[PDB]
């Protein structure tokens, strides 16, 4: 604060309001996420880990200015986020290069975050955000663990549910890096296809949208999941579809690579590190995007 000039509002995440700001010193141009609430300790002390966390596949956070009640903390500012992207392509999609690319390049991120013990707990197109030259690179990563996630916003828009991975919606409260995993699973599989795959709507709505196109989970292809806190006996039972039919017209690596992504174990489904490897990334390359900014 004092030092930026606000030049606009590009964003209204969970926490808070992001606006495109001037450094009035440096030139430099930023955004500038400030946080509403003085602040609570933890979080600072968590925050500030982030300032270290650095990978060209994540946000750089530039600073981070407590004042009052005053968080602010201070990005690199990119040009678009996924959700316009995508929006923008939709007449014919995302060419498959350029997923491909973007899906490799976040897993990067991902395996970074993940090596450090560091989840994001809420990816979504909106917060992958991409640049003229080929990149994407993942915000908000840490913010949700050391804020909390909310149902909704400042704004009282409501949080997505559609990334949310089935381990958080049965209840468990000690989840994992998987829970990343699915959640670009999900981002993957609509770059594909154009559409949402699991556009739930409250956590049963999410929850049975899983159900029907994955099966409904038992202890055969997860163990332990009848005994998770929001597990109930009750659930209907659906079978499972195939693959082809959900993401059409990919290819059987990227199928056999989505679906390693959306495994219901979170023990069993693909790391970062390992998704890396997959035959998939094989013919990967850096296509350019075409960019209307
Ligand atoms: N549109 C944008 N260009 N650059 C950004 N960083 C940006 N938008 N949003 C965010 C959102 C959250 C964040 O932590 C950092 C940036």
């Amino acid at each position: 604060m004092e030092n930026f000039q606000k030049v606009e509002k590009i964003g209204e995440g969970t926490y808070g309001v992001v606006y495109k700001a001037r450094n009035k010193l440096t030139g430099e141009v930023v955004a500038l996420k400030k946080i509403r609430l003085g602040v609570p300790s933890t979080a600072i002390r968590e925050i500030s880990l982030l300032k270290e966390l650095n990978h060209p596949n994540i946000v750089k956070l530039l600073d981070v200015i407590h004042t009052e009640n005053k968080l602010y903390l201070v990005f690199e500012f990119l040009h678009q986020d996924l959700k316009k992207f995508m929006d923008a392509s939709a007449l014919t999609g995302i060419p498959l290069p350029l997923i491909k690319s973007y899906l490799f390049q976040l897993l990067q991120g991902l395996a970074f975050c993940h090596s450090h013990r560091v989840l994001h707990r809420d990816l979504k197109p909106q917060n992958l955000l991409i640049n003229t030259e080929g990149a994407i690179k993942l915000a908000d990563f840490g913010l949700a663990r050391a804020f909390g996630v909310p149902v909704r916003t400042y704004t009282h828009e409501v949080v997505t549910l559609w990334y949310r991975a089935p381990e958080i919606l049965l209840g468990c409260k000690y989840y994992s890096t998987a829970v990343d995993i699915w959640s670009l699973g999900c981002i993957f599989a609509e770059m594909v296809t154009r559409r949402a795959l699991f556009p739930g709507d409250s956590e049963i709505d999410q929850l049975f949208r899983i159900f029907r196109t994955l099966g409904t989970p038992d202890e055969v292809v997860w163990p332990g999941v009848t005994s998770m806190p929001d597990y109930k006996p009750s659930f209907p039972k659906w079978a499972r579809q195939d693959f082809s039919k959900v993401v059409p017209p990919l290819d059987e690596d990227g199928r056999s690579l989505l679906s390693q992504m959306l495994h219901y174990d979170p023990n069993k489904r693909i790391s970062a590190k390992a998704a890396l490897a997959h035959p998939f990334f094989q013919d990967v390359t850096k296509p350019v995007p075409h960019l209307r900014l």
